[PDB]
């Protein structure tokens, strides 16, 4: 409430508060307001501020008292508190405000009586490097990573000396530290984490070498774990930092060795009951089958939203099959072998990082939805149809698949059609500027 | 009062006085004394020096009371004391010296009971690099500019490691860090401003790559906000130097980016109620409308005060429009949707940092006042006339539309005169030095 | 005739065949033919091309054979043909193609009567240097000027040693060997352009530091004169190219001392006897001062063709005065003292090398006409107007003055117009860019 917040302001010598939203593409923006101007008018007409200039979007940014939490590393006493991005006099929410659009497909649900609560548990993988240096010129182009752990500085001259406990490259999958360099940083990013409201409950080295790493985290509603994405994301990136570090959560940074693909264990509640829970195939109810049918039904359009990027069809090549299953890991939808009680879920692997948690799990939520509403029933499970293969695809798919997302307001049309505007941008760079690789297949044509 | 100084000298075991003017071109001067030299003589009769060394200038300082800070750098204990330069022994004020200029101008508003008070909001905005160098000789010419945020040092191998998280070139608008570098340099700036006396509103990352940011400061009555602007530079220039950055207030330092504006919002109030609210367009008064009418009329002759550099025209290329709008920003002239109650007010978009504040508010009065003054009715609002496309039209400008200045004695023609002698200088310098892109354009002629 | 080329050809054992042609701009453009190609078809029909891609322009190539020179400096026997653009088909020369203007612009004088020949003398001014470089990017720009005759490198270390016989800053004009580094190169120069058909009266250091060059040549007509500086310019290239050096025709490549020019000297003659010369103001006629008015009524167009580049300005600073006399080297019109028969001429001292001289000559020649044929009389010789004082008010001033050019279809507006809209994008990336001298005057504002 606000006056929660107000007292936090005494109870903490806050100096600042951090007004902070997302922006289309994900990113997380932010103004600083001096902790002097946040009175009474502030949470009930929030503050103006130029929209225009924010990709894909004055406009009023109103806070949400509920979210305020201390920042564990400006300098000065910093509160931040999150917002939403309203249409101005007016009040109502810009209707391409990723957060507006959470909220809307969390109402949606409710109004349609399907059930009281989403559950969403993005697992989200990150790399974190030593040296990342890139640039595109009219003479050329290059991208060099570099990291400590990196199998190939086994080669390197040090003068510290080498050491060589390294990660191969598939095999930073468990070795205790020497190999695995990262343990005091993952613990830092975990009690950072919590600081900041979120519930740790694993934190472990991935499977690649050159430091791709995990912080598995505790479930939510959807449009508060997709604010906790904002904030894991704020934490990976700036507890890496005070590392000397550089953390990133581009899908697939190496060619050669694991991508960073965020899956969402996903979850449908009413009356305090999971209605994914049942009989059926492992557990399952058939509410939960035809939530897996929307979401294969709708998954190319799903693609456009959940993997943005055009890196991140680098990861998914031949998760791609569209397929339910306890057994096949090679299906993209897995049924979770819970054995436990009613924690019973679905799992969809494809997503990655790069992904804005608040479009990206709308878009599954209505998808899995639209499969409910009209039986859409999935089929048998592998122990067949796949992912979109390239942003363009996803892109052209979210475009002719655009109904199930405008069920009942949540996204717009102009919405969508901005979205896609931007993603075509990035997707046009990329297509026109030449690959080393051709120089390595074509120069001597 | 005296008094009062005389108190904070004991109360702080003040060492020195630092007697502070700021000369035509609008850059702070400094004189510094013993605090033993500060009694009732010195704020009585001034103290003398010789004002013929300073740039379109025996003189008096003399000392206002009003003005006295600390200075939260120098090492020993200073009280800053800002200053008039007064005609000696007759003492009056020289009709040459900027802040004399700035309270001509506030009392003929008084003069002609138009308003009781002149309300400046400026929004300065500033580059903050690591490393500036250039130069020019006969064998050639020379500019580089380098900031760790530069979106051109992605490539760039550093020793720490690169880390690549960078505001690209017009994305240094709103991300949070590690994408924004300067939070602690603005928060910092934002409480030395405060201890100066200034109330900070908002701070943020402007647009630009390579460093823009915006310290958003609360309002004031002319004069005062002009003095404010001259601590405002001050202190972005020393905490900048503090923290091993270089801050610089020129217009257009690059090309390719967003430049540096100081947009002025200005409002008028009779016995504490705003002459610029009403009816007519956007809760404007018919007053207001005159205000704007006066602004456009005179803009080019404004320019050459608000827009006095070279730099500043490869800002003002292609808010050149001098049209008022709620609506299009891309007039000069915007009516800010305040919406809340009487707030009413202009903002003028195009003057820039580097303007004499003084000298460019005292202008944009003027203008505005021969508006209502004379019923120059605006017209209608873009939702078409021109800014100065240069120095030398802003200077020929000035020189011919010099009567709305001198009215009230506010400017003489000796200063006006001056004033395009300092700026004809400056321009032949950059007309005469051939350009690099000169050869890049003419050298296979 | 085609008969002559034909034969020398077989006479010369020429393996190829160059046609070259002029752009708007004044850069000689070249294609290469196998000599077997060349044959009556040839002559008769011209060569097509893709005249879509030269700037500011398929058309045909028409072999004008009176011109067929052999290259003095490619490796295998070619025989250059100077070309015609010509409107394909149709035949007729296209009215943006330089050289047709400037043989139109003959014909008018023919046409009018007022006389048979239009006699042309440029004295062409360069620089060599050893090094130049240069750039422009968004962190900065650069130029950087070098030859060993730099009065700058008196400093240098150089490990042959330095020497230190080099002009000082306006002391190259003529000191012998070694000061004057260039005797060798100047000579080459005069006999390889007379092997490619030009005389050659002089050769002498200029008085810049730095390598400034002249090699003055024997007039001609119009037109050929226009090729002829074509040649020059090729000849002045390649030869310093061979030394090791590097030529520049551009205006003003030093600030700090001289500039480059090419000064027209310009006469006019019907049944072998020279208008020029008469009684009036040192030996003129009243048919030449009709002409001086001339070329001063429309100085300013003149400019946009004359004085093309915003580099050209940096020269015209305060013979920038539009007066003639015999005596003040100040005014732009010199009457040269003659003192021999009905070698009796006007020298226009301001355009520079870096003018189309067909554009430039057949601009002068029309201005002159015009004033012939409005009796626009001159006035009075200083012993007051001037040129314009940049590329900005030369293309609005050529704009506005259009008429004098399109009489007798010399000219038309559509060459006009995208002449203007090719030098206005140079205006403008050279009015956009931050200039080095800018940070020196106002980085610490
Ligand atoms: N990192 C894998 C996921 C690994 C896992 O299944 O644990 C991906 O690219 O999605
Ligand atoms: N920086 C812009 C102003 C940006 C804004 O309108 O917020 C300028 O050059 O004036
Ligand atoms: N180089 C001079 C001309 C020198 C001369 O008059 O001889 C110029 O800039 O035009
Ligand atoms: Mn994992
Ligand atoms: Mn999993
Ligand atoms: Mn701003
Ligand atoms: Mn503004
Ligand atoms: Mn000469
Ligand atoms: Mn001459």
């Amino acid at each position: 409430s606000a006056e929660h917040v107000l007292t936090m302001l005494n109870e903490h010598e806050v100096k600042f508060v951090d007004l902070r939203f997302t922006d289309t593409k994900g990113k997380e923006q932010h103004v600083t307001i001096p902790a002097h101007q946040v009175n009474a008018e502030f949470f009930e007409e929030g503050k103006m501020f130029d929209g225009s200039s924010i990709g894909g979007w004055d406009m009023v940014l109103m806070p949400d008292a509920s979210t305020a939490v201390i920042d564990p590393f400006f300098a000065d006493s910093t509160l931040i508190i999150r917002c939403d991005i309203l249409e101005p006099g007016t009040l109502q929410g810009y209707d391409r405000d990723p957060r507006s659009i959470a909220k809307r497909a969390e109402d949606y649900l409710r109004a349609t009586g399907i059930a009281d609560t989403v559950l969403f548990g993005p697992e989200p993988e990150f790399f974190l490097f030593d040296d990342i240096r890139f640039g595109a010129s009219i003479s050329g182009s290059h991208v060099a990573i570099d990291d400590i752990e990196g199998a190939w500085n086994s080669s390197t001259k040090y003068e510290g000396g080498n050491k060589g406990h390294r990660p191969g490259v598939k095999g930073g999958y468990f070795p205790v530290p020497p190999v695995d360099s990262a343990q005091d940083i993952r613990s830092e990013m975990c009690l950072v984490m919590e600081q900041m409201g979120l519930v740790v409950e694993a934190h472990h080295h991935e499977v690649a070498t050159a430091g791709q790493n995990e912080v598995a985290t505790r479930f939510n509603t959807m449009t508060k774990k997709a604010d906790e994405i904002q904030i894991y994301k704020y934490v990976v990136h700036n507890v890496a930092h005070r590392f000397g570090k550089t953390a990133t959560f581009m899908p697939k940074p190496m060619f050669g060795d694991n991508g960073s693909g965020m899956h969402c264990h996903m979850s449908l509640a009413k009356n305090g009951t999971n209605l994914f829970s049942g009989d059926k195939y492992a557990g399952l109810s058939e509410q939960a089958l035809y939530y897996i049918g929307g979401v294969i039904k709708h998954a190319k359009a799903i693609n456009a939203l959940a993997n943005p990027t055009t890196n991140s069809y680098k990861r998914l090549v031949p998760p791609v099959m569209l397929a339910y299953s306890a057994r096949n890991r090679s299906a993209s939808i897995r049924i979770p072998v819970v054995a436990s009680p009613k924690a019973r879920r679905i799992e969809v692997r494809f997503p990655d990082p790069a992904a804005n948690p608040y479009l990206c799990f709308a878009a599954l939520l209505m998808a899995g939805l639209d499969g409910i509403k009209n039986k859409i029933h999935p089929g048998e499970p592998m122990d067949i149809p796949q992912v979109a293969g390239s942003l363009e695809e996803a892109l052209n798919a979210l475009d002719l698949d655009r109904e199930f997302l405008k069920a009942g307001g949540v996204f717009t049309d102009e919405a969508i059609d901005a979205y896609i505007a931007l993603r075509r941008e990035e997707d046009d760079r990329v297509r026109m500027t030449p690959h080393p690789v051709e120089f390595e297949l074509y120069y001597s044509v």
